[PDB]
């Protein structure tokens, strides 16, 4: 799933995804985070 959190750095989406679902696996594109459950 993704989050509206306006991400600005690919490496920033890692700590975010981990804080979103629990794992730091995802990227940042289209102004959104792409975390994979």
């Amino acid at each position: 799933v993704f989050i509206n959190a306006k991400c600005r750095g690919s490496p920033e989406c890692l700590p975010k995804c981990k804080e979103a679902i629990g794992k730091a696996a995802g990227k940042c594109m289209n102004g959104k985070c792409k975390c994979y459950p």
